């Protein structure tokens, strides 16, 4: 049982992860902990934690390489998104800017775009040191970094940030968006 | 094996601790954090620790049960994801740059995220069993490694921890152990 909010980036990651490794689950659409997984009564939060659990009980369709260093390297790229980007732009943060600072619309956008630039700069950076056979983050299979990247890029277009500066990312996103696992997990697919 | 380190960076504090718990020898350079493995560099504090845990399985920072392992992972994420990033220097600077925020406004911000996170953390703590002041069971783990340094940030910024009895017990206990004590910024 996945408890799901369709506008949630975190939830988008989980939805992709569940598809990629072809895990049979069961969705429960709610409003506004999401995502959260119910495992025979036992509830688990935090999208990165949720994904690592899946990865552990369902080792097939690995979202990470075996090489301990590469595994950690890809992980840290997923963290760039999940730690150095998403947290700053969460609805809760935008609202604090509005409460505390009565941020007008251009202000929220400038803030929001600021962390996009910083996060995509760093991401495309490390991206440039890896080799790939297709437009995925690394290698010849889609992984954890791609799982976290697609939802972040979705947010960026939604807030109309211009991706011109990030060719490799733009390619990977385009590629990934043609897989059912990604496509069917999109928020639009939900409604 | 090299660690680019800053003594008062709570992310590096997390890493220093894990290196100690695992008794891994390493060269420390005070400029982060970044781990330099034979010329190859790795950069996210949570990624680094996961690397230490795969490369050095012994002195496990997490239990074997997949659920409890995931559960403590998520508590660690409460801190690493829902707390620390919002209160990073770069963010505070941004508030003063974009909103010309003042001291007292920066503090209100900083404390709001402290409160929000500790509330959640203390919450999940209440559902868990322990035989000493650690997050879970009778051995320190990854959650402890992330909690202590966050707590340090809370004191450093004069945030009242009165409402988090368990957290406060854990912080106290863990700081009695050399692995934590010797990784603290004061020690550095």
């Amino acid at each position: 049982i996945l408890y799901d909010y369709f506008r949630s980036t975190a939830c988008y990651r989980v939805r992709i992860a569940l598809n990629l490794k072809k895990i049979a689950y069961e969705k429960i659409e709610v409003h506004l902990l999401v995502p959260s997984l119910d495992i025979n009564g036992q509830i688990l939060s935090q999208s990165m934690a949720i994904i690592d659990y899946l990865e552990e009980i369902h080792p097939e369709m690995p979202l990470l390489p075996k090489d301990p260093f590469m595994k950690a390297t890809l992980k840290s790229m997923a963290l760039i998104v999940a730690c150095d980007m998403h947290p700053l732009n969460n609805l809760r943060v935008l609202n604090r800017l509005k409460e505390q600072f009565n941020a007008n619309e251009e202000q929220v956008l400038e803030w929001y775009h600021h962390w996009l630039k910083t996060g995509f700069d760093a991401f495309e950076e490390k991206l440039g040191a890896l080799e790939r056979d297709k437009p995925v983050c690394f290698g010849s299979e889609v992984g954890l970094a791609d799982v976290c990247l697609i939802p972040q890029v979705y947010n960026a277009h939604r807030f109309h940030f211009d991706m011109a500066s990030y060719p490799i990312i733009n390619e990977i996103n385009e590629y990934c968006l043609t897989l059912p696992a990604f496509h069917d997990a999109a928020p639009e697919a939900i409604s």
